[PDB]
RNA sequence: UAUAGAAAUUAAAAAGCACCAAUUUUUAUAAUAAAAAUAACGUGCAGUAAUUAAUAUAUUUAUAAAAAUAUAUUUUUUUUUUU
């Protein structure tokens, strides 16, 4: 364990300057934080949307559990995976069976994430055997990608283009979005080399 | 540029009257070319007041590398508009 041995060594260095310092809060936010845990439940609660029924959903479904498997194997980076995460979630055929299951009204996504928490218990796609239900719980109570009524962070980067341009109101209407240089004062350190981003301030 | 941390962001090319010998000008009256002069091209001290929107066309003034007048186009940073 790695994480029990860094909170050791903060334990340590903690009782040994007396004080908080910076060095070693930082260095156990990035033990803490090295899991991919959650790309996984990315994949999960995209897939707990779907229906068990449908051979279309079905092809999603085993396309994201391979997409997950393949993250907690190692094997696929995560740029290349979010790549392929976010071009499954922008086809039609996912938002429709998202807009059916909304439709519904006794929807089958909450037993959908309970099975996924089972799920990345058993396959070990976890740190913590049980650390898959303290994130379901996370998931649940806490604004996320689960409480979202089509299952995927609602970030702009996993809606569709056609549906981004009339709502939000961007640079110019009728990828890397940059500030051009005719902007010399834009603000006290923003420049052509800070990037902006469409539906967050990430600042 | 800001009702002065312009201690900020800045290469996405704004350009080629005198000075410098591709050349050019003048003349011989009953005598008929060898004498003189001028290079071609672009700057040019022209500024400041924390001065000063820019570009294009036309006209007038010897601050002419300047300045003025008459139109057109562009520049707005989101609290006005949306086939």
């Amino acid at each position: 364990d790695t994480e029990f041995q860094a909170l050791v060594e903060f334990i340590e260095g903690a009782s040994y300057d007396q004080l908080i310092s910076g060095r070693r809060f930082k260095k156990v936010y990035d033990v803490l934080s090295e899991n991919d845990d959650m790309f996984i439940w990315l994949c999960h609660t995209a897939m707990s949307v779907l229906n068990p029924g449908d051979m279309r959903s079905r092809l999603i479904y085993n396309h994201l559990r391979i997409l997950a498997e393949s993250v907690a194997s190692g094997e696929m980076t995560q740029r290349t995976a979010f790549r392929f995460f976010e071009s499954a979630v922008r086809s039609p055929a996912y938002r429709e069976i998202a807009k059916r299951q909304l439709e519904g009204g006794a929807a089958t996504r909450l037993a959908g994430i309970s099975a996924a928490a089972d799920v990345m218990r058993r396959m070990g796609l976890t740190r913590r055997p049980m650390s898959s239900y303290f994130e379901l719980y996370q998931r649940i109570v806490e604004r996320s990608e689960a409480m979202t009524p089509w299952g995927f962070p609602p970030l702009f980067q996993f809606e569709e283009r056609l549906s981004l341009e009339p709502r939000l109101k961007f640079f110019s209407r009728a990828r890397i979005f940059w500030i051009p240089p005719t902007w010399n004062r834009a603000g006290r350190f923003l420049g052509p080399h800070v990037t902006l981003y469409p539906g967050m301030t990430p600042d």
